């Protein structure tokens, strides 16, 4: 037996103001009149009098659609507080241009007209707003110390908050863009700038920020979509405050704007210059023509060199040929490096320092090449941007260890004089630190060839793909090192005791690389060298035993050793599976914009003249009427875009319920005329 | 008035003996009750604290 | 310059026929009736024109919804014929009613009235339509070699096998099963499972006819969830033509019938017969009675055969009880099993014949009760469904090797008299094939323990899922020894002429189930085996030298390996890792009903008196009332569902068309009365 009552009681109104409520609600030109009449004479009606449930005369009125009572209303001086606002939310002309004309609430009270009109995105609301001289406040800059954020961020958090992200959904609509601002491209671009940056910062309110951000890149996206011309997209992309604003779309990262057909089009025949109709041709004489041209690269750059205003001088400062030549120069540059290690050149293996080959002394020049050209790429371009890409750590390490092994070299010949057989050389002569440097350079500059797979139409998505999951890897990596940590600490802490010598061991062998392993879990290093190596099955089971008849600490050995393997397989290596199979599930959808946004990269970095020559050959010695034509294209843009919206606005609600409005309009003219 | 449903664990006779008579009124009319008592109109009006009283 | 003109040119009416069919789709009553007058009398108009794209103006009428032009048509001689399919189809009823009452087609010459009423599934029309004594044909059987099926799909396939579907989708209606059959639940049942085994005969219709299947199985369900009490519940499930009904629901694989909450409250409150709130107690108690009742096994069974009636005696009667006693008497099976290969129980090993132990004397008892029990079950309840278990070829296999175990251990008693030590016995002695088969016997019974899942809430969908994914294993399967074929002749046709002897290789072992493996690709037997368990990694990489200087051939045959260990691993089990995982994503949604089926299959199993006794001891020495009370109950839940159907069938498109047909109608009306 609950016993169920009103435990909020609301001060009910009188039985003269429902009488008034309902007259409005009803619709009466002659009720409501005499009503307020006589609210005027005797009083018997308050005019301000409010429903329960948040509803005063005005609004009710304002939600009833009829002018008339709300203008007997307005001349009755009713409360008109907080009223423009659900005029201006229901989305009626009339109505807010006879507000404009001239308690609880259901908006905030940091809520503007002109940002109620942004949000609610109604292009003829926010242009007969924007007509009557209105303005929204300035958001801060991100990183405030000043007086007037700390503050207002101490007092209140969640009203400066709500604050900021409704400016910053009023900034964002694309009918304020297009209205107000006069660079309706760079403005969005800023915009998802900014809001993709600050979604980062106010990690609460992150979804509401992405969803801005990628609304401004929709609209820039879709007010490019409304070209109509090769000249339009020409002009578009080559404004300047080449390719100026394409390359200000890159900086701040538009992959929607980048990968647009059309730009792709006009990208593809800067690319391909000296063909025309590459993508016409067979792909068997495609990959002739490819084949000569990379074949051909000793010519076509001492051609540049002797005559670069030459019949052929020119050809190799086209992108494609440029992208082929230095192609071909990187992987003759790995031939060398795969005969460098081969017993034709190498020669005489007993000597402590000895004079480079034929073979590495062809290699010598790329080096330096790629030392110049990295070198070059610090001072060249920027120097802000050159740690911005995530492959020079990589050329960084490539042209270290280039340097180290050529010191190495140069010192192990100049201090070491004579010969000697290998096998008495000691554990760290500059030879043997040599070899093992360029062996690991050898694998860096073979690995550098991923880099490439971008250009082609298969193997692009692919290396996105691979980059999405090592996202993963790196996080599965951490839980993984914890788990051998601490598993390496429990084995070496068990089995330190019986640690052995090298003498004592067969072959005069200690470790776990030999044909009997021994001592795996004796030093901490070789415990971690142990847990990795049995995660492939190349750890025995017999290392677990020891010498003694010490059955119940190898028993207790063996069963660490099982949990550990249990925990880093079993459970984590099908985890891992799991995570990249489902990062690949989210990532498959949006792969080919990525795949497009790098190629147009890779596509722009080949543009220049700078680098023209291969790493061999590479270390031998008015803005008006720009304006005028780009706001007459922005003009015809904007309008084509804003048309197409406002249509598109058309809804079979809405359309539903103006057919509803008009014929009870039209049946109550008709009622009058007949009465 | 709606009626208070019992407690999860009852041995009490009116539970027993009406699950033993009739187990499908008996599971539909505490189940009816409960989706009653559940409606966030009925917590906003008939109880002081909502928030407790929902959670 | 592609030319475009009609092709297909469709013979225009004159303009006078235009006028007609414009007054007939406009609306007039006096325009319709001179033009008709003027055509009975000047022959200017032929009544029966039709529009070129198949609208005469009958049917024009019928899609205007007015009755009195139809009447007037059909007072005037109009062609009616296909015209009351359009009105059925439309779903009005007046039009119906009205058309009832006295070249081109939309529809296919084998359609009924009654049929096409059926296949929209409208209540009123349907019941309008058999008042009027309509028949539908009957479909044959689905085997049928007679002349009338033979020479009709011989003639005209198409025609037949869309005149079966027309039938099968017209019979398949809720509402014709619910009008016309005075058993619906039967009635639906039958449906059901004559459509889902016609959907695997015609393998090309199969999507229509399980759809079907699925309508008539979720209409059953439909019905039975409109019960209110608890009495109408058992009324249904109590029907015979104990729980009959359900048995028949069982039988028919209805199962989403079987996993209703009702149902299984039902067969809940009747598994725990002698636990009054079994779900309610804690689970440290459930564990602590099930434990207690489970250790009192050799108890509650020889109560029962000394005093079958007492109150000790009918305790193991009830069904909770007895899956109890019968998984500990199981356990307990096992545990001897476990016991009899230890130490203690097993002597004097070097006899040639043994008698047996007191643990297989032990034993014995267990094995003749689940072959005694295996037998019953063959001639108790049935053999045709005997084999339809597919958990009885399982026991089948156990009892067939405990079978072979007695006899060769018979054998080996009464032929081998003495001792010998285990080495020199033959390769085929009788002792050494009856411990391999007790051994295989073993594996076999303590797997048997897998069919226990579907009673735990957690083991039970877990279980399911692994049929799902095994089904998908056996299609593996066949891939994987085709390959393993293919590549055993490959290494074996290699291979075979290098076959050395077990004298020349060391400690007379050839195989490679040595120490050194050897002779691993000799013969075709060891060849699979040796691809077998190339898989695992336990094949090491030597077994592909040959002891002479062939490099060529060792090379080809550590080729063919690699092929094969990238075929068999890389490839197929990362494709068996996706078709898995697929499999296990589509059951995931149907895994809690599979499950609740199962779970009642298993209840139903123990509710019969029929093998009360655990297998250590079951080998020791007026229908007419009930159809009335059925008939009311049928009455009330199809009255019930019908009323459901029927609002539930209110839709916004079908109210908001009805309100501007009442609308306009209303508007007609009212200017008739003003003019
Ligand atoms: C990423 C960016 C950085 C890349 C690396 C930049 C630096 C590169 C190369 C410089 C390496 C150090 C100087 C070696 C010569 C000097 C010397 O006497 O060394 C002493 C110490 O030698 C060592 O301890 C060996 C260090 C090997 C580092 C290999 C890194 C490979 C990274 C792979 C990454 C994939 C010799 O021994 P001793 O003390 O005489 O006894
Ligand atoms: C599934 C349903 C069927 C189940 C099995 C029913 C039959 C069971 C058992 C009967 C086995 C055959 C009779 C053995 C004794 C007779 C005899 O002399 O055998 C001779 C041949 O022996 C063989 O060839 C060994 C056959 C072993 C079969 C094992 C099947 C295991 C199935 C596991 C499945 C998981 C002895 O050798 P010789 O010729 O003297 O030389
Ligand atoms: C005593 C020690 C002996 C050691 C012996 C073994 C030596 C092993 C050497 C090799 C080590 C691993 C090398 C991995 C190379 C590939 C890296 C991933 C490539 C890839 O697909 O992802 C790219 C990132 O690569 C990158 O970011 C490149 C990372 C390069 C790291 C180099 C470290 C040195 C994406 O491309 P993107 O970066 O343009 O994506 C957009 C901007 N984020
Ligand atoms: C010289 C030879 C030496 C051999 C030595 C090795 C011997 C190995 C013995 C073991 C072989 C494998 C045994 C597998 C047992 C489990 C089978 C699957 C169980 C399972 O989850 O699926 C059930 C089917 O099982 C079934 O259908 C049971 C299949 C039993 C096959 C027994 C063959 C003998 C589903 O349950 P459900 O069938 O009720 O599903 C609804 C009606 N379809
Ligand atoms: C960190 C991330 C969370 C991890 C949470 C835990 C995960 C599960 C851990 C399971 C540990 C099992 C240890 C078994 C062991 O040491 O055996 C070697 C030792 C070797 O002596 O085994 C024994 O001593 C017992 C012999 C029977 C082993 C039965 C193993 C049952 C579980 C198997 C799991 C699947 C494989
Ligand atoms: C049946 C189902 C469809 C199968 C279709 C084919 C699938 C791919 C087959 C690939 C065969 C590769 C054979 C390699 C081989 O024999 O190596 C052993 C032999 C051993 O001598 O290798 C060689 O002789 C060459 C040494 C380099 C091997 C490079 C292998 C590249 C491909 C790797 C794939 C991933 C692992
Ligand atoms: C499988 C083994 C033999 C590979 C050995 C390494 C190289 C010989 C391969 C690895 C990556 C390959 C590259 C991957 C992608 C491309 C881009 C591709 O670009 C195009 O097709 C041009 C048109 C466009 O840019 O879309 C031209 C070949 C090339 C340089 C490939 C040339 C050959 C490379 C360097
Ligand atoms: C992990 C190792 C130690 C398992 C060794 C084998 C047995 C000791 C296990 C395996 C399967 C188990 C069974 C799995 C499922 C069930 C059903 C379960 O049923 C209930 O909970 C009763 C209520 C209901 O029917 O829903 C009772 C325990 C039992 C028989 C389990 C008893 C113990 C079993 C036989
Ligand atoms: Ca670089
Ligand atoms: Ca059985
Ligand atoms: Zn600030
Ligand atoms: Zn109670
Ligand atoms: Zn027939």
């Amino acid at each position: 037996r609950i016993p169920l009552q009103i435990v909020r009681a609301e001060t009910e109104l009188s039985a003269e103001e429902k009488a008034f409520l309902n007259a409005v609600e009803k619709g009466d030109y002659a009720t409501v009149k005499q009503a307020l009449q006589e609210a005027e004479i005797y009083y018997n009606v308050n005019i301000n009098c409010m429903d329960p449930l948040g509803r005063s005369a005005l609004l009710i009125a304002i939600e009833n659609e009829n002018l008339e009572i709300m203008e007997l209303l307005l001349n009755h001086s009713v409360y008109v507080g907080d009223a423009l606002l659900y005029a201006i939310r229901k989305e009626v002309v009339g109505a807010v241009e006879l507000l404009l004309s001239y308690q609880f609430s259901e908006f905030t009270p940091d809520i503007t007209p002109i940002m109620l009109a942004a949000h609610t995105n109604n292009y003829e609301i926010i242009k007969l707003l924007v007509q009557k001289r209105v303005t929204i406040p300035r958001p801060h800059q991100i990183r405030c110390n000043c007086v007037e954020c700390v503050s207002s961020s101490e007092v209140d958090s969640l009203r400066h908050s709500r604050s900021r992200l409704n400016i910053y959904k009023a900034l964002a609509s694309p009918s304020l863009i297009a209205l107000s601002s006069e660079d309706p491209i760079l403005t969005a671009f800023r915009l998802g700038w900014e809001l993709k940056e600050l979604s980062k910062v106010e990690n609460e309110f992150k979804a509401e920020y992405e969803e801005l951000s990628q609304q401004c890149k929709l609209f820039a996206k879709d007010l490019l979509d409304q070209a109509r011309s090769s000249r339009e997209l020409e002009i578009i992309l080559n404004h300047r405050d080449d390719l100026a604003k394409l390359k200000v779309a890159i900086k701040y990262h538009q992959k929607e704007f980048v990968a647009q057909p059309n730009c792709q089009q006009l990208l593809a025949t800067l690319w391909y210059d000296g063909f025309p109709g590459w993508r016409r041709k067979h792909w068997v004489v495609k990959l002739l023509t490819c084949m000569t041209i990379g074949f051909l690269f000793p010519m076509l750059s001492i051609a540049y060199l002797i005559s670069p205003r030459s019949n052929l001088g020119l050809f190799i400062k086209k992108p494609f040929i440029k992208f082929i030549c230095h192609t071909a120069s990187y992987l003759t540059f790995l031939f060398m490096l795969l005969l460098a290690s081969q017993h034709i050149v190498r020669t005489d293996l007993h000597v402590q320092g000895p004079p480079p080959t034929v073979v590495e002394w062809m290699i010598l020049p790329w080096v330096l090449g790629f030392i110049w050209g990295e070198i070059k790429e610090m001072w060249d371009g920027g120097f802000t941007e050159y740690i911005h890409d995530w492959w020079n750590l990589m050329d960084f390490a490539m042209n270290s260890l280039y340097l180290a092994t050529i010191s190495l070299k140069i010192v192990a010949y100049v201090k070491y004089n004579g010969s000697r057989p290998r096998e008495e050389w000691e554990m760290w002569h500059p030879t043997l630190i040599a070899e093992a440097l360029f062996a690991i350079s050898n694998i860096l500059s073979s690995l550098r060839l991923i880099s490439l797979f971008t250009a082609n139409s298969h193997l692009g998505p692919l290396q996105i793909s691979l980059g999405r999951m090592l996202l993963d890897i790196l996080k599965f990596l951490f839980i993984y090192c914890l788990v051998l940590l601490a598993f390496a600490n429990g084995l070496n802490q068990l089995y330190f005791y019986y640690e052995t010598r090298a003498i004592d061991e067969p072959n005069n062998c200690k470790g776990i690389r030999c044909e009997k392993q021994n001592n795996a879990f004796s030093t901490l290093f070789e415990t971690l060298q142990s847990l990795f190596w049995s995660v492939f099955g190349l750890l025995n089971l017999y290392v677990t035993n020891v010498k003694a008849r010490h059955e119940f600490t190898e028993f207790v050995g063996a069963t660490m050793f099982g949990t550990y393997n249990v925990i880093s397989l079993v459970v984590l290596l099908n985890m891992l599976i799991a995570m990249m199979n489902n990062s690949y599930q989210l990532i498959a959808d949006h792969a080919d914009i990525e795949w497009k946004f790098a190629r147009t990269k890779l596509w722009m970095s080949y543009f220049d003249e700078g680098g023209t020559l291969p790493p061999p050959f590479n270390i031998i010695p008015d803005s008006l009427i720009q304006n005028q034509h780009y706001q007459e294209v922005i003009r015809n843009l904007v309008k084509r875009y804003v048309a197409a919206m406002i249509r598109n606005s058309k809804t079979h609600e809405g359309l539903t319920e103006e057919n509803f409005k008009e014929l009870k309009q039209d049946i109550s003219s008709f009622r009058y005329e007949v009465l």
